């Protein structure tokens, strides 16, 4: 009675249902599946498309011949099953010709490289019906900064995005950009490492109207901060172009949990804020199954991540419709007028008003704002003794 | 022969070297000095000014008659001592009132409180000759998000900061406007987390020009993050208008340590970007002595910032001269002027040249770096093996 | 349904409901309640006990007839309520004497002034039934580590900790003792920072079965460190006396939320190890009212915290009923008898048994192990989807 | 001038400069060097001695005529150059086999097989000179806790130390057994995550004489903890057989930076906290060259970790010879001899007294520390602008 549905828009990229469990101190625990044989079992599992890395499809060094029957019998199973493959994205991370840095090398021929495998990458994705581009800069950053090459970077990233932005346009393809934050790792810090400075980055790009945030859910938390609020923002700025959804521990490794399985609250009230704002975008788990697993168990991660986030947009929705809910937002969001003419738009005559008037102080200083009691409310929705 | 100028710009907050030393589970270890006493040990010390909150000189409730004789005699003392009061700021943290927000409170009436404590302290300042007015959005953030307050808080914020710039231009006030991020405390979380938050906040304003940023070291270094990283992109924008200097463990309280006194490889490449910027605005120490000090640790802990400051100054410049450094630098910025033609702005040749180019992909897979020779070269600097 | 019954040993320090809400940025946001007023409260709500410092009930510099008539007060309203006092404790932490360190003050009078100050108030403990003493090292930790008091401090706090136990038995009092780690705040650091700290130390004392741990959620939660583990083996050890339990964010300062408000999954987690341990101690919320919030939302605190362990308690008890729950936790704790007798104790021909052992390693490389699937189950239960 | 020297003790595992700079989401960037290669590099650069875990030297499913030849020019390369190979450990991280544990795995083929590579080491370990024998649990840990394993793996771990110390001491091999702790990483929460841990389990082993702490900086410091305060312990329980020493920025994954490359300060007073306390273990560095270096890049990474640390030796040798230095730990250490009598063992008129003596409260309040100048002091010499 939580069955994913097309109108959900619930994404995998290839790489999370296909990760094989290595980790910096461990093996492979699993087989690499084939992409044909995933697009299936994710069209079973109810899933709306499937996301990819160039690479995730062609990996590095295969002639243009045999590129073309993977392309081929891609589109196939595609066309076979309904998946559409909204996002594409190209690795910037892997190749050792990226180790310090993508767009952000100091090495004019690998910026050259970074550039032309992120237009190729486009190009792959149009081929394929992609709608949204991801830029993640997951090689941008530094841990020696006596180089002086933070005072560069800016530079260097607004040069190939503004060219990316007119290939495409040129090209006539329809991509909006989204850009990816993450604190650090692979990096001891990425310079890209909050929404906010993704944010302040696009409004000195030259088609800002094309870009955009893709925030990631463990990107945030990783560094201890407060995923709501910065989504929150980037719907504000009316840059909610795609979103992550996956699951963290604060302060240490990219884990990539199943979605909602450790920050149940957060989950909650996040899934409460996509929904009631009318979001349209894909909600893609960037997340990939426990080490501990078999295939079997990568299967329950993906059928779980689904499950969860219609179980928390159900309850939100019951949530905002508890008559005690209602009643306790309303006294609290309560607004006087007579407060209001003093505030708004300048005005001379305003500001003289407000430097006159003679505030309730002691009225407002003894208020309290029943701030426990709706907490214990929404906690005891969440745990379903009220929903 | 580290001793402090006025060409330094060096300023103490009334509220630092003022500091009681109460915390939250701890008495005032000290006396209340009087703010005509600190500016003239300021003076002595050799600071070129003091910044203050409206609360720091007049306490909430005092009558009018009484608040000008209070601003005369400090009026008298900087007169006297020729300290400047760069910066003012208003108190929006510590009445009650403001328990659940100054500007993102949802009562109307204390939104209006928080605006004309603004404006009032905006007249002192302009009285007092003061050229930065600073924000701290100390109050604004939440522990409850069952509210749904977080989708609101941006326009509420955008009203008075607009407002603020309308009344200051229309009053002839020459304020630049100074936003500063923090994290969480005293709030759970802080809505205006970080540096790209507040820069990116400022491009929705109304009269962007008049407004940018105050980060301080310890509020990014609270979450874990690179404050260099994010001082580059404040300088890159145009937009470090001022700095709070101090030290901090990473993931804890705000401890506001003496500056350079716990990290200070950071501090050094932070006087580094700094220096070599040509910033010039003011230096400002937000920093307390430690609770285990009198008021001669008072006086050390001020002589100390400065004293810190002067010896990474000389030491960062210092280590860029040296030959080794410069070569260093030099075979990694090294650029190939064949690789630079595939650069820069967009034109449809210039991508299909990128396409067709042959890569010396091997040569960059190979190649190093040499950064942790740099980064030796640098420790050994700042341990004065070599400087 | 979920109503606090005496059996439960809920019990609130006079500081948890008493707090008036001033922080390090803002005055009280609430009145003082009187001692005797919160003892017919809590006793409404249907609280076990309450738990006192010395100076929640007599301020310092009270006149011992004064002493005597707060206290007689205070026993008759326990006398008419039926309220116990589990736990006392002497605040090492307000008096300036303790700036830097209460035991391991480098001052020997103010050594023997902590001393002296734990010993009156073990006296007035036994005067009001308490059989806990809790000990929370606040003071004890260092910002600056040039001194090298890191090498005494192990020898001063055995000291007074030994000196404690022996006036104890000496008086004839029942006192077990009950130590509480806290990784900083007030101090950069403090020395006991962690259980496995605080553990290692019991076994260094003299009489070593009269101590043992009084672990709380927020502290070690502060390091993002994982309290079920940390519980788990003060357990194991059989040293867990006391329980302080509240919510807190990771990485930042202490907040003291209401219980189970933010880690939904891990108060789950620990309320199923607490109960079917058959742990019997007290269960204290070390917690206040959010800053927000008037007398009523103090009260509405306290029976939250109360009433979401209930419904933790009874959730976690249908979880372990389930039949595919047991199913997967049979699988997984599978033990081949053959395998077991290469395990325990040592001996020559085991060792040359395992040496030469064939093991099945293949099959053990190939198994998951069904975690994804027991995850998404505890989940759904703590959703109310299952229970 | 500062020259590595046998006695100082240094060693490199193999896997350290043997690191060919894989990292989770990025491709090797250096070759695998030959075992032998690097005994003769480590010998040039003035090493002691070199560790390796059983798979460094012989991989997995090597037959036993083949692992005796490598055995046998390992040797001869060692007898060659004289290096040591002081500490062995066993891999219990990288097979499959251990994917939800070594010790801690619930199926008991799982834990045997984890049992036979261990003394399968500690039986090359002896055939190589080694004497201290190093477990690190890296696999030890849990992300599902409703498995309740947390209640379990207490004991077995107990069960297989025990009987590794037990065949030891039946083989007659010389080792001390050393325990690595690490709060996450590859796991989400690893069970053994602090020194203070470490230190409470040995107390509960059958030869706990045997059995001591290896602490690594970086895993400490990856929680916030310090590391400074945890080696004191350590070494005052006498428990530092070992130590792993490296950098690490705070609440990220584990980055094992060059020694003292990042947190100077801290680096400063754990080398003097080594010295001055006549630890007479292995200085290990366990820490790996940048990703983007190539092999030069490594030995000079070797070479600073070395260097690094014979600065700040001499650093705070002179440091402590300093006038100032001692007239300020004198007055502070200030011990008088009134109040001294007060203290040390219990007894009934020792109780007595403390409670009738008259204390200088007020004197005591008002007592600054100076360590405001201590710490500046201490900062100035690290910057070398008194040393």
């Amino acid at each position: 009675m939580y069955e994913p549905k097309p109108e959900h828009r619930f994404t995998f990229g290839l790489w999370t249902v296909g990760n094989v469990g290595r980790d910096p101190f461990g093996d492979a625990v699993r087989e690499r599946l084939d992409p044909v044989y995933v697009g299936h079992k994710l069209a079973e599992l109810g899933v709306h498309g499937v996301n990819l890395h160039d690479e995730d499809l062609i990996p590095r060094g295969t002639p243009p011949q045999e590129r073309d029957q993977i392309v081929r019998r891609f589109k196939r199973a595609l066309d076979e099953t309904g998946l559409k493959v909204p996002m594409v994205t190209g690795n910037l991370f892997s190749d050792p010709g990226f180790k310090d840095g993508g767009f952000t090398s100091r090495d004019p021929w690998v910026r050259a490289y970074a550039f032309r495998k992120s237009l190729e990458t486009m190009d792959l994705g149009a081929e394929l019906g992609a709608e949204i581009y991801v830029v993640w800069p997951g090689r941008e950053g530094a841990e020696v900064e006596a180089t002086g090459k933070a005072r560069k970077v800016w530079d260097w990233v607004r040069e190939p995005l503004n060219f990316m932005a007119a290939y495409a346009e040129d090209q006539g393809y329809g991509y909006r950009f989204a850009l990816e934050p993450k604190p650090n790792e692979p990096r001891g810090d990425i310079y890209f490492a909050t929404v906010g400075s993704m944010l302040a980055l696009i409004h000195t790009l030259e088609r800002p109207e094309r870009f955009g945030l893709n925030p990631e859910f463990a990107h945030e938390t990783m560094a201890g901060l407060n995923f709501v609020h910065a989504v929150a923002q980037a719907l504000d700025a009316g840059k909610l172009l795609h979103i992550d959804l996956n699951g963290q521990r604060m302060n240490r490794f990219d884990q990539d949990l199943r979605f909602g399985s450790e920050n149940l609250k957060a989950a909650f009230l996040l899934v409460d804020l996509l929904e009631s704002s009318g979001y349209q975008g894909p909600r893609h788990f960037d997340a990939h199954a426990l080490r501990t697993e078999d295939e079997e168990g990568v299967w329950a991660f993906a059928r779980g991540c689904m499950r969860t986030y219609l179980i928390l947009k159900e309850r939100a929705e019951a949530f905002r419709e508890d008559p005690e809910v209602k009643e306790l937002l309303a006294a609290y969001y309560q607004e006087d007028p007579a407060a209001l003419p003093l505030m708004d738009p300048y005005s001379h005559e305003k500001a003289e008003a407000l430097k006159r008037a003679e505030l309730p102080l002691e009225a407002k200083r003894h208020r309290g704002y029943a701030l426990e009691r709706l907490d214990q409310l929404a906690v005891e929705y969440l745990l379903g003794v009220r929903g």
